[PDB]
């Protein structure tokens, strides 16, 4: 197993993400970001763990997705363990605890993923860096634990210019090797993946798509 999706990103991918290592997403708000990741999850078998540290989380969306696909409600909810938080200073307590302390035999993670406020003084680097020790051990992990995980990060390609275009850059560029991006295209329900990096199967690889109410969904 890889990992599950469509087919208009399953081609693309190289067939559903990879394994051993972390498939980095970055893009806007309304654009498929977290639908991929249930969608991803409750039909890989078994267990994904899902942690979101903002909105995400939907009881609802999963339900209705169960639904007219055809599978099962009430035990589905029991697959992305429970986990978030939203207090992301005391992330690390929760994303160390969870990768060493709840593993097993299970499908994958999916993380959200990006900054945190105190209020004043700067913060903004000291937690830049956050994002390279929590994913240093969230790296060699992954690969030595032969799984999948997905780093739900934001803003994408915004132009070139406020540091080119992604969130501390340099760092997801050597913490997450396979680099994915969703961005919004004129339809509401319908963006576009690019690959910004991988190893088999060429960045230049942009595949398109459409997101329906239950999923993921290819098109003409």
């Amino acid at each position: 197993m890889l990992s599950t999706g469509t087919k208009s990103l399953d081609s693309l991918l190289g067939g559903g993400f990879a394994p051993g290592v972390l498939t980095q997403v970055y893009g806007p708000y309304a654009s498929g970001k977290t639908t991929l990741a249930l969608q991803t999850g409750l039909l890989s078998g078994k267990k994904v763990a899902y942690v979101d540290t903002e909105g995400g989380f939907s009881p609802e969306r999963l339900v209705q997705m169960a639904e007219t696909r055809g599978l099962n409600p009430e035990e589905a909810l029991s697959r992305f363990i429970l986990f978030t938080p939203s207090d992301f200073k005391e992330q690390r307590r929760v994303i160390g605890s969870l990768k060493k302390t709840v593993d097993s035999n299970f499908a994958l993670v999916v993380v959200d993923s990006i900054t945190a406020h105190y209020r004043a003084e700067e913060n903004r680097s000291g937690l830049i860096a956050e994002l390279s020790r929590q994913l240093q051990v969230l790296l060699w992990i992954a690969r030595k634990h032969n799984i999948p995980v997905i780093v739900i990060n934001q803003v994408h390609f915004d132009s070139r210019t406020e540091m080119t275009k992604p969130v501390a850059e340099q760092t997801l560029g050597y913490r997450c090797k396979d680099i994915l991006r969703l961005d919004k295209l004129p339809k509401p329900g319908l963006r576009v993946a690019v690959l910004e990096r991988h190893r088999f199967r060429p960045e230049g690889l942009m595949a398109y798509f459409r997101i329906t109410e239950r999923g993921i969904e290819d098109v003409e």
